């Protein structure tokens, strides 16, 4: 017959299924590959958000002494004093139970592991205590999967497989193992749940992170329009897995798709565990698993179990290439060296240096613009210049 | 005998009991101008989303100017704004006043219509007279709208006339900041009151900071939580802001013991203080040596209680470290930090971060020294970075670096 329940697969053996590709195919300080494991040098923030859905190894130099020390924010950070020659790699796994009523994550340990503390900078072995310097996430612990009665075998030693009764063929993202090593693209179901989410808003404007070339924060709520309180958002990012990226090029109706590309966590995508509902998904289009991707139309599909997936549509504005000259004197605003048609319901914002907006949410146009404000001669503004159809664009001018 | 209620003072009017001063010694812009004076009303520049936030709590005027057209356009995170042109020589001022209701499932503010005021949106930009639409140019505060007041009979006709008094169940001669009015034109100190809420809030954490607001030498990030240790929701955050009326500043100099305080100052909201709708329950206090009303403070020991209807006293201590006046020399090259001009210990446990202008941070909080610091960067020639330097004995300091 057959058995439904959870398994840990790498990010190839996820996305070869989505992509109808193969796990060796999928195989090959930032991360531009295919979907070989996330590795990176970290403090160990990352490894504690990731113990809960992924697996997760951590590598980590033994302590000799440390000191917590207080910065003048407020902050406090330990400064450890380690022997690099003596390191030890452990994984790192726990099992998320409940956001408790003081805001603090509630987690069990898992045998054969260390479940990292919040904000985690070290863990301990056999009463030593290890400094955290790398981290290496594999996959996802948590794929609903449906195996074949004569594969169980090779599912449970080589996949982790662990039948579950929260698991049936009705199951979201339900995966079907197809032989030894391959499992299938994921089925979706249209169940829906009281706590399902759905987009609240998606914004482009926010670029938490250096390195990619687009960034889109997903904002959340829930399906019944009601805001999502903090153990909401808690328990689904406890529960997200990844994300999908489709995407249309310059198709703005999003009809025809020319591409679609996996992703992985960390690299990819990111969630805090403070109370703002947002995931952000970041891609780079130079990397080689979005090979083929530039501005444009996309459609990001978040997948968590036990949700309805969440989709998502933005879009990235190509970069403006350059011609964009901006004159300030007295309360006109002049700007040329663009056609009138690029400069077609633009707008612009003012500030000089460290102080709030002189100038802001203000229409603009090829030519001379009559303010209301005054720019104070000798004085160097800020100018950014937003374009309807390209990345905005800012530049020095003194009036 | 004795009536209780709320009654709407003007900053002068409501610090004057305070600081033990009067009115009229407690009474003495343009974009990019501080309130650096004493307690009159603060009359700025801005966009209007602070504005949203006040009417409800305080006394604002709004001040726009003539809608022309208009474009709809996403923030950041997606929300929609607007984009406008405007006739600046066709103006109009009223008065922005809002009664808050509750918060709604949703995460929308609810609220109804003052009389004689418009209700302005949640993150306004504009507003509407006479069905004719103007951008938010200036706002003025006056003071609080709902002071807990006892009103001794003789006074009760000038207390509804001059004060806007309401007599209201809620108050009574135990309520917590309870003001007596003493004369015509005068209120006492407020009485503290120890009565003990479950909504009651203290304090979770204080953060400090040298550079995080235009005008502020140094100002505190006070995040809260239920007194009970529970974190807060955003309904419980709301109520609280809604009620929230201002802060007192204790100054013990540089007496880390608390045993002997050198002054006490008043504040203003938005100039002295703020606060955002958002989900996380912070609110943030700063201050400007040079203010008039904040005249002889300096870097030290400092005690801030926040003051809010029907709720306990929020009391928390700062510390703001005195500012670095020897120079220091920053410098980048490659993957290289170039940092002289400054002593060894002053620079002992130091830290910075480094980011372009208006992008994310290259390097986040890594120790350094004196000398050269290779660093997990590139910067990028020609580039202009703004580098903060964090000290352990002084205000932070950040500079612009190419
Ligand atoms: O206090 S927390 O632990 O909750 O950490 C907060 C951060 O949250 S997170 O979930 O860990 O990311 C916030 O991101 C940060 C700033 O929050 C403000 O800024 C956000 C983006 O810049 C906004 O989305 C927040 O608005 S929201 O309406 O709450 O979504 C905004 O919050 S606020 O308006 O209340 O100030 O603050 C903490 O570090
Ligand atoms: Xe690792
Ligand atoms: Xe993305
Ligand atoms: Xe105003
Ligand atoms: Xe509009
Ligand atoms: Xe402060």
């Amino acid at each position: 017959e057959t058995s439904y329940g959870y398994a840990t697969l790498s990010y190839a053996d996820y996305w070869a299924g989505e992509l109808g590709q193969s796990r060796d195919v999928l195989l090959a300080d930032l991360d531009a590959g295919m979907f070989d494991a996330v590795s990176r040098a970290t403090h160990g923030h990352g490894a504690f958000r990731q113990q809960f859905q992924y697996a997760v190894e951590v590598l980590g130099e033994k302590v000799l002494s440390k000191q917590e020390t207080e910065d003048s924010r407020g902050r406090k950070k330990w400064e450890y004093e380690t022997d690099p020659s003596v390191t030890k790699m452990v994984r790192a796994s726990a099992s998320f139970q409940d956001l408790g009523e003081d805001g603090e994550i509630k987690f069990e340990a898992v045998e054969g592991a260390v479940a990292l503390a919040d904000r985690a900078s070290s863990f301990m072995v056999d009463s030593e205590e290890y400094k955290i310097t790398n981290v290496k996430v594999h996959g996802m612990k948590f794929v609903p999967v449906a195996v074949p009665h004569e594969l169980k075998g090779i599912a449970k030693e080589k996949f982790h497989f662990v039948e579950d009764s929260r698991v049936t063929e009705n199951t979201n993202g339900l995966k079907t193992m197809l032989t030894e090593d391959s499992f299938s693209a994921r089925k979706v179901s249209s169940m829906e749940s009281p706590h399902d989410l759905v987009v609240d808003t998606v914004g482009t404007g926010y670029h938490s992170r250096f390195g990619s070339d687009a960034e889109a924060s997903v904002m959340l709520k829930r399906a019944d329009g009601s805001e999502l309180s903090h153990r909401e958002f808690i328990d689904y990012v406890m529960n997200f897995n990844t994300v999908r990226y489709d995407y249309y090029g310059d198709d703005a109706s999003y009809t025809n798709l020319m591409a679609s590309y996996g992703t992985k966590h960390s690299a990819d995508s990111w969630w805090k565990t403070g109370r703002v509902p947002r995931i952000s998904c970041g891609i780079n289009y130079g990397f080689d698993r979005f090979k083929g991707s530039g501005p444009g139309y996309y459609r990001l599909t978040l997948i968590a179990n036990g949700y309805r997936d969440v989709v998502a549509d933005v879009r990235f504005l190509p970069k403006y290439e350059g011609n964009i000259d901006i004159g300030l004197k007295g309360k006109v605003l002049t700007i040329g060296g663009a056609d009138a048609e690029t400069l077609m319901d633009a707008a612009v914002d003012v500030f000089a240096d460290g102080q709030p907006k002189l100038v802001s949410d203000q229409a603009v146009s090829l030519g001379q613009n009559v303010l209301s404000a005054d720019f104070t001669p000798g004085t160097e503004y800020t100018v950014e210049v937003r374009f309807k159809e390209f990345g905005s664009v800012r530049a020095k001018v003194v009036a």
